[PDB]
């Protein structure tokens, strides 16, 4: 069994900025999510192999995870907080489309993407 190579976190090309949209997407939605006692499974891209799981890159054709959207926030990788938002509903929606109602995983996305609302509420108008 095999995993694909990760989602790309370094693009020296790529035009990027740094913005207090994006500070707040670091600084206070990835933080949130990522000590939350649910975030572990989000933490790393999916692993197949160790998880016994050789259907979900056959399914998943955009897969996304919060140790990559960390690595791009850090890396200051995206030019606006859109590109970010559409990363954490990516891996959300990866969850829901894999899985079936009511599984663990969903239980868990589900509490994550909760307090993900609530944070992008209040993203702040761009400076
Ligand atoms: C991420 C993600 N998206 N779909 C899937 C399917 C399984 C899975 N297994 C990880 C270990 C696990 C087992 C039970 C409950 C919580 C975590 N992670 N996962």
């Amino acid at each position: 069994s095999m995993n694909p190579p990760p989602p790309e976190t370094s693009n020296p090309n790529k035009p990027k900025r740094q913005t207090n949209q994006l500070q707040y997407l670091l600084r206070v939605v990835l933080k949130t999510l990522w000590k939350h006692q649910f975030a572990w499974p989000f933490q790393q891209p999916v692993d197949a192999v160790k998880l016994n799981l050789p259907d979900y890159y056959k399914i998943i054709k955009t897969p996304m995870d919060m140790g990559t959207i960390k690595k791009r926030l850090e890396n200051n990788y995206y030019w606006n907080a859109q590109e970010c938002i559409q990363d954490f509903n990516t891996m959300f929606t990866n969850c829901y489309i894999y899985n079936k109602p009511g599984d663990d995983i969903v239980l868990m996305a589900e509490a994550l993407e909760k307090l993900f609302l609530q944070k992008i509420n209040e993203l702040p108008t761009e400076e």
